[PDB]
């Protein structure tokens, strides 16, 4: 079916394609739904980049990883506050994807962009108290803390992320995330300051995927997860050792940590369903490097090898 | 592109494809993002009618105008309350689409199926009290009480949707929806159940759109207004036809109405924006017609003709 390419193309998430051969990566694609999502016509933005939408007030680590992620001709998953022309705000999960064609290299990028206004607003608005049938279902798979998916989510996807992975041989990997001196925070600084601090790390976590099938979730009280598919061994060692870096970049001040501040010890494990199809294999894996992370370095991401 | 289809393939929506050919409509293709929200993988629903997803508690009149939609050969937007594999509720706005090839009338069904649970939460907390920046950025095309678009979305997409409509030479149809005997209802039954009777009529409109570009906003206090794309003559009469049978069928108990019954005006004029380019004048023809259906129905939708 040919014709399924033009009824998708009608959809209600916006739908961008980039032309990679010109500089600066301008808009070669607009779509109808992204017109109407962002207020700016096809003609108005036709070879233009599309930071338009982004104002001062933009997360600056996302864009740095839209920007890495298409020098280094990877793909990327990001939560962006974007402007539309009328100057309303609407917030974008937009999935970057380079376009390979029998090894035509990233001839385009593919940019697909999705309001999720709401999502952002009712999860910020469920670690306060704010009862409703319908609401209870939703925090069904959410954490009202964090606002991240809880471990619910996280081995339901386990399961149907594994037998996906196993049809098309991608990869599977699991990132075991623990705070570090997490009780020395509580006690010095406060249980309230640590679940502040919860949410500064849930907030910074959950952002800055490499593919839209990717989430982070909150693992335990001090615990995170972070389920990724289809990344190399390389891109694995990055993304984990970037994350331990962007905690760290947060510079919340821990007395009880010796370095300082709270730090982020990492524990990843990755495999190929397709062999073994061996689930909780690859959690015990992470589970086992986040132990020796710990001592290894306390502030550094260690792969199950 | 050609593999640009199997990039949106790895959407974060839905994406289904059903055999007309064979009864029932059964499901001949399934992407990653289907298994993700519902729980269940390819193997298990390939073959088999999508109704998996609803239970007893389905809205009886969106699954009624799936069947119809189907019957006739023609598109429908619908939310719908669906229940994953592990038995929680995800909200599903549904968007069936013909297929036809080179006069291959429906040969198969595309069915987008969009996560919207956060969008219904926070929209029915909307009317109530529940202060935040970034909700107030988004109740700015939000309308309190019903939940509902605003009148400046409806003016915003006018304006979009007119040259988008111009440029796929695509009619653009105004619906101007008006309840009857309104301050009846205030003065006898109250100002509260006033209020009531226009979230009950605003979930009723809120529904059973024929594309996924349609929506329906708030224009006044008692007033209403969609906005629908691509449809014929018949099918724009059969849709106002319908939308007054609707609300009939609610039979909100009104005194004050000679017919017992709160019902609904509905004025509508469908224009084609490549010719005339001339806007606001389909809403002056919409609200002219609505002035008509009033002394000539009062229940009926008369089109400006
Ligand atoms: C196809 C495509 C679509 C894009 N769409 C958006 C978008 O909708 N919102 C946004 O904030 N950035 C979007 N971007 C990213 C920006 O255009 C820009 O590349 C990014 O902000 C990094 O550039 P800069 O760091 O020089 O500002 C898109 C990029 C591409 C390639
Ligand atoms: C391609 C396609 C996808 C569908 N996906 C869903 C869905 O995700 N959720 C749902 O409630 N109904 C979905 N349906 C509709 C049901 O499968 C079914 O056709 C509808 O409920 C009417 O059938 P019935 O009245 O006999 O129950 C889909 C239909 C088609 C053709
Ligand atoms: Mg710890
Ligand atoms: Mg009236």
């Amino acid at each position: 079916q040919y014709l399924l390419e033009a009824i998708v193309r009608d959809a209600r998430d916006g739908i961008t394609i980039s032309d990679c051969s010109r500089p600066d990566n301008p808009l070669v694609f607009v779509n109808d739904a992204f017109t109407r999502m962002t207020g700016y016509d096809a003609e108005e933005v036709i070879g233009k980049n599309c930071r338009f939408l982004q104002r001062g007030d933009i997360n600056l680590s996302a864009v740095h990883t839209i920007k890495i992620a298409m020098l280094t001709h990877e793909p990327c998953l990001v939560t962006l506050k974007n402007y539309r022309k009328d100057g309303t705000i609407f917030w974008n999960e937009l999935s970057l994807t380079p376009i390979i064609n029998k090894n035509g290299l990233i001839t385009h990028y593919l940019g697909i962009q999705k309001d999720v206004s709401a999502q952002v607003i009712l999860n910020q608005t469920l670690h306060e108290e704010n009862s409703n049938k319908e609401m209870l279902e939703y925090l069904v798979n959410i954490d009202a803390l964090t606002g991240l998916h809880n471990r619910r989510f996280l081995e339901d996807q386990l399961v149907i992320q594994w037998k996906l992975a196993s049809r098309h041989i991608n990869t599977i990997t699991i990132f075991m995330i623990d705070i570090d001196y997490f009780k020395a925070f509580n006690d010095t600084y406060g249980h309230t300051a640590g679940d502040e601090a919860l949410r500064t790390i849930a907030k910074t976590l959950n952002n800055c995927f490499m593919r839209g099938s990717d989430f982070v979730a909150r693992y335990g009280g001090e615990e995170f997860t972070i389920l990724a598919i289809g990344m190399t061994e390389l891109q694995a060692h990055e993304y984990s050792t970037k994350l331990v870096q962007k905690i760290e970049n947060l510079n919340i001040h821990h007395k009880g940590s010796p370095l300082g501040h709270l730090t982020i010890s990492l524990g990843y494990s990755q495999a190929n369903p397709q062999y073994h199809n061996d689930q909780n294999l690859v959690i015990e894996q992470a589970d086992r490097a986040l132990y020796s992370a710990k001592v290894e370095g306390k502030n550094r991401a260690v792969a199950y090898r």
